[PDB]
């Protein structure tokens, strides 16, 4: 029950995760002029294309497309990662109006909405472990801008009709997460934490610099969605974000310049 209302949002995770206000939460606002380029980065390696998604489904907090990661398909690996992580979803936080709706910031720049490609580290077995880990987890997070549309994203947009509410599934296969991404793959990464509860440190985050655009019309539809579950007083599903935590100390890395 918790979600990002006034009475069970952000504010009030702390009481029931502790961890809330821990010393390595997400998400960060990124400061790039504090940023410093990290030559021991090597390679970002995005390798998605035998991807193989399953399921889409409304979680009452934001829609989470499945994939198959019972075998070294679509992984991440490279950059500040060791070893190899298998991606299990994705998902998206988004706004009510197109001014906010990203966690992460750029020198306080709120972007419209934010995606997060979410992986395991595969040394230790299944995600379940991997949460239990210091470096157990790997989100990639892309910005999304309101402008032209992302043709790689309206098979998402299109399907989102059929779980507009809580609970609700639909078979999603064949989905190709690489329309998904932007040209460039420079990016920033700090170690974090999961923005919703549990809140576990666990993370390795990966933002990428260059924001993905998508249409007005397209964001619109993420708007429509349902908190609440059928047969259930509607509460669209808009500000499903979490705001900046402390950074306390940590250092956020650039593969650029
Ligand atoms: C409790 O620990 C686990 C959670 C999950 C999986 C494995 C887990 O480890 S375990 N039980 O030891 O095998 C495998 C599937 C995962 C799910 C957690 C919730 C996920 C990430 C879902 O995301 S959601 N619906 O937004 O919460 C999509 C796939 C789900
Ligand atoms: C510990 O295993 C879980 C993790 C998550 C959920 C349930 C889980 O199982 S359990 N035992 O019921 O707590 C439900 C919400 C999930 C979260 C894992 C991290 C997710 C996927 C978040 O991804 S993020 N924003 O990149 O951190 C979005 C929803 C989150
Ligand atoms: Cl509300
Ligand atoms: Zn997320």
């Amino acid at each position: 029950h918790w979600g990002y209302g006034k009475h069970n949002g952000p504010e009030h995770w702390h009481k029931d995760f502790p961890i809330a206000k821990g010393e390595r939460q997400s998400p960060v606002d990124i400061d790039t002029h504090t940023a410093k380029y990290d030559p021991s980065l090597k390679p970002l390696s995005v390798s998605y294309d035998q991807a193989t998604s399953l399921r889409i489904l409304n979680n009452g907090h934001a829609f989470n497309v499945e994939f198959d990661d019972s075998q070294d398909k679509a992984v991440l690996k490279g950059g500040p990662l060791d070893g190899t992580y298998r991606l299990i979803q994705f998902h998206f936080h988004w706004g009510s109006l197109d001014g906010q709706g990203s966690e992460h910031t750029v020198d306080k720049k709120k972007y419209a909405a934010e995606l997060h490609l979410v992986h395991w580290n595969t040394k230790y077995g299944d995600f379940g472990k991997a949460v239990q880990q210091p470096d157990g987890l790997a989100v990639l997070g892309i910005f999304l801008k309101v402008g032209s549309a992302k043709p790689g994203l309206q098979k998402v947009v299109d399907v989102l009709d059929s779980i507009k509410t809580k609970g609700k599934s639909a078979d999603f296969t064949n989905f190709d997460p690489r329309g998904l991404l932007p040209e460039s793959l420079d990016y920033w990464t700090y170690p974090g934490s999961l923005t919703t509860p549990p809140l576990l440190e666990c993370v390795t985050w990966i933002v990428l610099k260059e924001p993905i655009s998508v249409s007005s019309e397209q964001v619109l539809k993420f708007r429509k969605l349902n908190f609440n579950g059928e047969g259930e007083p509607e509460e669209l599903m808009v500000d499903n974000w979490r705001p900046a935590q402390p950074l306390k100390n940590r250092q956020i890395k650039a593969s650029f310049k």
